């Protein structure tokens, strides 16, 4: 029941989509991993511990390597797992990058709107992608022959992070609504240096007229009344959650370095 280009434009995301997200991780590789004043501590030592997290690696072989971290013992310990999430966010930046270049609306507007929108919604765009890899009866995110499991209650989901993934994962989603989701987020007028602001709001509330006639085309049932304005609820809890987490990979980098190039450019560090 959508329109030609309602249709158009969601295939078009389906097919960014498709092209951009290495649902199994293959080709994640050369990652680091976990070796063998007094109130910014404090303030970093609050930051780290809200998500612990185990490592699973399964090889190819059929072996499997586990990691269990350290308890939170006062000193450098709470660090180790870092090299290794910077990898990772890096690797999912990379696919975020690549998802925005191969859409049309995104490609047309100037160099530094894309820049400035990029910056704005990576984050946002890979918690986004890792939703769907989240399974919300064990605790754990599986990236393919990577797993990360959550640490043990619901005192769990007073991170505000974890009860986004856990509540956005109960709506139970199709992969268009996910996309839309993305777009939407892409696409937002106001982010810090966007000048085409008029482009991008119309951009904007064009994905959303497309995602809300989807659902209202796909999904009749009383469980899903009101699932357009929960996704919308949903993603201005998300632009929240990625401002806090921008105050807390600053204040982390600032007293223990560990952002990559590529960290550095979407989050404003010069390497001065
Ligand atoms: O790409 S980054 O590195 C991955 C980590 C974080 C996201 O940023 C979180 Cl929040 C999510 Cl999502 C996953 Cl998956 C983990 Cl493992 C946790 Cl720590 Cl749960």
């Amino acid at each position: 029941g959508l329109t030609e280009e309602q249709r158009m434009m969601i295939r078009e995301l389906m097919d960014a989509q498709m092209k951009t997200f290495d649902t199994t991780f293959s080709h994640f590789k050369n990652f680091r991993l976990p070796g063998v004043e007094a109130a910014k501590w404090s303030q970093v030592r609050k930051d780290l511990c809200s998500l612990k997290v185990s490592l699973q690696l399964r090889g190819e072989d059929g072996s499997v390597w586990n990691y269990k971290p350290p308890a939170d013992s006062g000193g450098k310990e709470i660090f180790s797992l870092l090299p290794h999430m910077a990898d990772m966010s890096t690797y999912m930046f990379k696919g975020i990058i690549s998802f925005a270049k191969v859409i049309s609306y995104f490609r047309d507007l100037p160099i530094e709107d894309q820049i400035s929108l990029l910056k704005g919604a990576a984050f946002e765009l890979c918690q986004l992608r890792f939703n769907t890899v989240f399974n919300a009866e064990t605790g754990t995110w599986e990236c393919g022959r990577l797993s990360y499991c959550l640490e043990d209650f619901q005192q769990l989901l007073l991170e505000p992070m974890l009860k986004f993934h856990y509540m956005l994962k109960k709506l139970q989603l199709h992969e268009e609504e996910y996309v839309l989701m993305q777009a939407i987020s892409l696409f937002s007028p106001d982010r810090p240096g966007v000048l085409q602001h008029r482009v991008v709001d119309q951009l904007q509330e064009q994905f959303a007229i497309t995602l809300k006639s989807y659902i209202e085309c796909n999904r009749p049932q009383p469980a899903h009344r009101f699932l357009f304005l929960k996704i919308m609820a949903m993603l201005t809890e998300l632009r929240s959650i990625n401002a806090q987490h921008t105050q807390r990979l600053l204040r982390i980098q600032d007293i223990h370095p560990f952002a990559t190039p590529l960290m550095q450019e979407l989050f404003g560090i010069t390497g001065s």
